[PDB]
This record gives C-alpha cells, structure tokens and sequence, in this order.
C-alpha cells in the first residue's frame, strides 16, 4: 500500500497540518494551548517540522493564544 515518497515534499507538507492545526484549533483552554505549545517544542527536535510545519501551525496557535489570553478565565486562578 502507501508509502513515504523518500524524495519529494508532499507526504512532509501535509504531515505538518493534519491534526496539529486541529489541537490547537480545539485546545480550549490556553493553558491546554501553552501545554500544546510546549509539546510542539518537544516534539520538534524529536522530528524536523520543515519551514511549513511551524510557521502555518505557530500562526495559528500564537493565532488561538491571543483569544484564549482574552479567554484568561480559567481553573482555579476564577475557577
């Protein structure tokens, strides 16, 4: 069945997207985003990320992390 390309961008370029883009998308909580956040920076020593991976994915989360610090509201700091 399929396989990786070994010598193209295209199995790399949507790797980058294909649920992570959702986590955050769904984090609702920005101490869940910040956790998200801290295991995209575990993570990407563990692989390799590209370019692609952590500008589309860092916009977005940097993206949700702006509205989830308006959404500052969270356990026990208001419970």
């Amino acid at each position: 069945g399929s396989h990786m390309l070994l010598e193209f961008k295209q199995f790399l370029y949507e790797a980058s997207i294909d649920e992570f883009m959702g986590k955050i998308a769904s984090c609702q909580t920005l101490e869940g985003l910040e956790e998200l956040e801290a295991y995209y920076k575990k993570r990407v020593k563990e692989t390799e990320l590209k370019d692609t991976d952590d500008i589309s994915v860092r916009d977005a989360l940097a993206g949700k992390r702006a509205e989830l610090e308006d959404s500052d509201d969270e356990v026990e700091e208001s419970f």
